[PDB]
């Protein structure tokens, strides 16, 4: 039909920032997540490597892509898909060029695909503040990221759903914790400690005479992997502005209810969850002010001068913003 071959057109920009996922979503019957997954797995020859039947993977994809709430107007499908796609792209990042072995980039882009499946479009903070099961489960720590890795591993049980059937134990057990170690690190709340940890590794960086990477230990490799995929979260804003305001309005709109929910159970309305009283312009150039633009521009001095058109565009949609302030 002409559907799938303008959904097949959309796809060839799989390796873009910037790809047209809100419409490769509408395109594909709302399968961002799957198509764009298996069209990953397929450009990286992830298949054959991992010996993944094609069946199987598509079982594992519609089926996570199931456990992301389709009335959460941010934390969905979409954004996951939009992770997965922008941590590709990051993984091909000239200065990382046969730095990752095929089991992390697998990691890595699983993890991206894993790392918000079962959002309930609340904060960990509004999950502690109503004494909820998660956070009862989690202690109050991570509680949401504990939970999309649990459910993420979980589905893998399902019939026909082990798209990791076929590696060795050992496969099984050090992508299992690099994983983890990358969706626990997507929790906001280490932020600092990991953009602290990326400026320490710029500073005494090593690389070959082609700018290339050099990382030996599980502990830079991993803390790079957390850093790609927490920049890859944190993409939005670097976006063209078409997408960034879209982004905008989805984040906007899950504060918002999440703030309709806190008044009227008489709680304190979260920051920028009250809808009658937010500055939507305002906050996202201190959004870019604080965190995106501290963080990509250390990402970009890492592996300079690759990042240059990312950090290009987030000045320029940060100055658009800026512009819409009276
Ligand atoms: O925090 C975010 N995402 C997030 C991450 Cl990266 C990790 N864990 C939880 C969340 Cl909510 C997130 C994502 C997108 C945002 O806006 C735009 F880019 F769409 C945004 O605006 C902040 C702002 C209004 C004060 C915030
Ligand atoms: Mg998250
Ligand atoms: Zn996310």
């Amino acid at each position: 039909t002409e559907q799938e071959d303008v959904l097949a057109k959309e796809l060839e920009d799989v390796n873009k920032w910037g790809l047209h996922v809100f419409r490769i979503a509408e395109l594909s019957g709302n399968r961002p997540l799957t198509v764009i997954m298996h069209t990953i797995f397929q450009e990286r020859d992830l298949l054959k490597t991992f010996k993944i039947p094609v069946d199987t993977l598509i079982t594992y994809l519609m089926t996570l892509e199931d456990h992301y709430h389709a009335d959460v107007a941010y934390h969905n499908n979409i954004h996951a898909a939009d992770v997965v796609q922008s941590t590709h792209v990051l993984l091909s990042t000239p200065a990382l060029e046969a730095v990752f072995t095929d089991l992390e980039i697998l990691a890595a882009i699983f993890a991206s695909a894993i790392h918000d499946v079962d959002h309930p479009g609340v904060s960990n903070q509004f999950l502690i503040n109503t004494n909820s099961e998660l956070a009862l489960m989690y202690n109050d720590s991570s509680v949401l990221e504990n939970h999309h890795l649990a459910v993420g591993f979980k589905l893998l049980q399902e019939e026909n759903c082990d798209i990791f059937q076929n590696l060795t134990k050992k496969q099984r057990q050090s992508l299992r914790k690099m994983v983890i170690d990358i969706v626990l690190a997507t929790d906001m709340s280490k932020h600092m400690n990991l953009l602290a940890d990326l400026k320490t590794m710029v500073e005494t960086k090593k690389v070959t005479s082609s700018g290339v990477l050099l990382l030996d230990n599980y502990s830079d490799r991993i803390q790079v992997l957390q850093n790609m995929v927490h920049c890859a979260d944190l993409s939005n804003p670097t976006k063209p502005l078409q997408l960034y305001r879209q982004w905008t309005d989805r984040i906007m709109e899950e504060f918002f209810r999440q703030g309709d929910r806190e008044r009227e159970r008489g709680m304190e309305i979260s920051p920028m969850c009250d809808k009658h009283n937010a500055s939507v312009e305002k906050s996202q150039v201190g959004f870019i002010d604080y965190i995106v633009h501290p963080l990509w521009e250390t990402w970009a001095d890492l592996v300079h001068p690759d990042a240059q058109d990312i950090l290009d565009t987030l000045e320029d949609n940060r100055e658009w913003y800026q512009s819409t302030i009276p």
